[PDB]
């Protein structure tokens, strides 16, 4: 069930937000 990259869009959606967010990570991790 697949409209128009819908899931595809999802799957971007969630891990580029996760993998802002490791980057985020990866940024403090050496500051902590």
């Amino acid at each position: 069930p697949t409209d128009s990259g819908e899931k595809m869009t999802l799957s971007i959606s969630v891990l580029l937000s996760l993998t802002v967010f490791l980057l985020v990570i990866v940024e403090l991790i050496p500051s902590t």
